[PDB]
C-alpha cells in the first residue's frame, strides 16, 4: 500500500499470536 485499517487487523493479529504462544508453551510442559 487506510493504513489505520492496517495497523488495526496488524493489532489484533499480533494479540492473538501472542495469547496463542502463550497455550503453547504451558500445553507442552503440561
Amino acid at each position: 500500500s487506510d493504513q489505520s485499517v492496517y495497523a488495526m487487523v496488524f493489532t489484533l493479529l499480533c494479540s492473538l499470536g501472542i495469547v496463542l504462544c502463550l497455550v503453547t508453551s504451558v500445553t507442552v510442559e503440561w
